[PDB]
């Protein structure tokens, strides 16, 4: 499928050097950064959406995701599906494990305080996470079946809101360096 969203939002620490490409193609070089989040996808997140993708270049030089990232309002959840990352693999709350794609991904529940939002400015919001048990390897056509994730994550009462935002394949960096290189479909 076309993507028709593109990501792109730093809370202004260091270097972003976020190229859209053509179609499904993006590329990011970052250093000495704070919080950012990088991608491609779609304008409205789907549960039944299955992403695929392909990171041609995944080396991050400290703390990075590469991930399906969203959102959602009524209420308001920032959820992940993290595939690989690198040097800290994201952690929380433990709720069960999912089997998808091939892998076998851990389920967390996180909360942020006085963070920002979609919204803007700062506020108080819980975060789903899909984090693989190990990276899964990169350069190869990877898919992403959602609709096992957003399942499992209904058994465990972790559901989304009911108003989607964006959903994209992105590269978050928090306090890193690194490169990579997504093409989503
Ligand atoms: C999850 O990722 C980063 C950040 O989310 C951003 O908040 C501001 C908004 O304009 C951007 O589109 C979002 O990506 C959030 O604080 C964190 F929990």
């Amino acid at each position: 499928a076309s993507t028709d969203y593109w990501q792109n939002w730093t809370d202004g620490g260091g270097i972003v050097n976020a190229v859209n490409g053509s179609g499904g193609n993006y590329s990011v070089n970052w250093s000495n950064t704070g919080d950012f989040v990088v991608g491609k996808g779609w304008t409205t997140g789907s549960p039944f959406r299955t992403i695929n993708y392909n990171a041609g270049v995944w080396a991050p030089n400290g703390n990075g995701y590469l991930t399906l990232y969203g959102w959602t309002r009524s209420p308001l959840i920032e959820y992940y599906v993290v595939d690989s990352w690198g040097t800290y693999r994201p952690t929380g709350t433990y709720k069960g494990t999912v089997k998808s794609d091939g892998g076998t991904y851990d389920i967390y529940t996180t909360t942020r305080y006085n963070a920002p939002s979609i919204d803007g400015d700062r506020t108080t919001f819980t975060q789903y996470w899909s984090v693989r048990q190990s990276k899964r390897p990169t350069g190869s056509n990877a898919t992403i079946t959602f609709t096992n994730h957003v399942n499992a994550w209904k058994s465990h009462g972790m559901n989304l809101g009911s108003n989607w935002a964006y959903q994209v394949m992105a590269t978050e960096g928090y306090q890193s360096s690194g490169s990579s290189n997504v093409t989503v479909w």
